[PDB]
């Protein structure tokens, strides 16, 4: 309870430590990794897993150079053919290979600690993705000092660091096993073809299940695809990138 | 080429046979039972396989009585274990039950042929309807006749026939196995529901697919389910129904 109680909880705990930190890019995971530069021997690693576009880990690149953070980046061969037809254990698998990797960078540089960006508030929603993490003694010291969602936002606004847009895992477009490198560029062709051309700013998801688009939009989003001639485009071009049928989810985001 | 011609041919065929029409209720269905029961002993023989709703068995019943043609209808167990987890031969497995079930009463009355409202036009479309038909020697008169869909409704229109709604197979709805009661049941009041809600009185389809919803519908019936008030009532009263996700085909039908 109280900000720089926080703030000056977490250099203590950061102080004469060799922190690798489970860097994504993302608000959570990047404000982490800069007070850990200023307090540490300190390597923002960074897993590209092959569920991240290019784009996503440049501009996670692009934040860590900004904000001369030591990162490394390592591209894992981790579509495989046991690991793509996986489907409900997934988040869990992903998270347990880069909890696998983490700790093998730790051990080879003789590092002390491993750390991760999840906040207070991520400890009240099912996670898989930390069920795994912390079974590989991941500590997570935002969550530890109770750091909610505005409190991370507060702080990275005083640390100068600047609020990225959500780039969110693209395996969850993919409903139907296996995930695919072609099944996930599907969806992405069809949500960047959805967003560019009918100006869908807010949430839009183009699912995957076995060669069916389903989209999914916002409710004040709705209106800008209701024409018939959209409609027609939509169908036209998302059946052209590869889907069998286009359809659309009738419940929209609140 | 004429139609006195085609009438006349049809007579000739007729006299001194004892025939058994494979009746539907259906336009087609419907002439040959006519002008069988004014020219020949003649039965015409409805096979309730559980695809068609109690209305259209009803409502075939009734047009027979109305044109007094003698018709029995005959309920059968044909949804079972190993005809219901059928799919894709389903349309010869349920016209093989049927003509094996029409052969029966031929040969227990001791009639001589069976006839079926096949047309012309009939022939050049995919119909494994009529493969499996003409395998157990069903006579199509109309298509041998060469009879056009307009002469049809010509005829029937002089013989005093009315024009039915086009009641459709509802086994047609089930995209993934099984075929089951409660899962055409499903689909049956969630198109009564969009149908009288909604006003959707042209084309209206509910496709089942693994208890996802799958909305069907022509392109000027489209602009009647736009508003997000009407998306969320069809939503939240098809869940209720029993699907898992309600999905509209943006493949709008011409
Ligand atoms: S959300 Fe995506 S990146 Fe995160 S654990 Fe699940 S599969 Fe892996
Ligand atoms: S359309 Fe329906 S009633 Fe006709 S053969 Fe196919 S399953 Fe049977
Ligand atoms: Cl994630
Ligand atoms: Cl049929």
């Amino acid at each position: 309870k109280g900000l720089l109680e926080k703030y000056n909880s977490l250099l203590e705990f950061f102080k004469n430590k060799k922190v690798i930190v489970a860097y994504s890019g993302g608000v959570d995971s990047t404000l982490i990794s800069k007070i850990a530069s200023d307090n540490a021997q300190t390597l923002a690693v960074t897993i590209d897993n092959g569920f991240f576009s290019e784009n996503v880990i440049k501009k996670a690149e692009n934040r860590a150079k900004k904000y001369n953070i030591p990162q490394k980046t390592i591209k894992i061969d981790y579509l495989n053919e046991i690991t793509s037809k996986d489907l409900e254990n997934r988040c869990y698998n992903c998270k347990k290979r880069i909890a696998e990797e983490l700790k093998r960078i730790k051990n080879e540089l003789n590092y002390d600690i491993i750390v991760d960006g999840t906040i207070y508030d991520d400890i009240f929603e099912d996670r898989p993705g930390i069920k795994a993490f912390n079974e590989s003694n991941i500590i997570s010291p935002l969550s530890n000092l109770k750091f909610s969602k505005n409190d991370v936002f507060e702080l990275s606004n005083y640390l100068k660091i600047d609020i990225p847009k959500k780039d969110t895992c693209m395996a969850t477009r993919i409903l139907s096993a296996p995930i695919s490198k072609e099944n996930m560029a599907k969806s992405n062709l069809a949500e960047e073809f959805i967003k560019l051309n009918f100006h869908i700013e807010s949430y839009l998801r183009v699912r995957y299940l076995e060669n069916i688009a389903i989209i999914e939009l916002t409710k004040n989003e709705s209106e800008k695809i209701f024409d018939n001639d959209s409609i027609e485009r939509i169908n036209t071009e998302l059946k052209k990138i590869g889907f069998e049928k286009v359809v659309l989810d009738l419940n929209f985001k609140g």
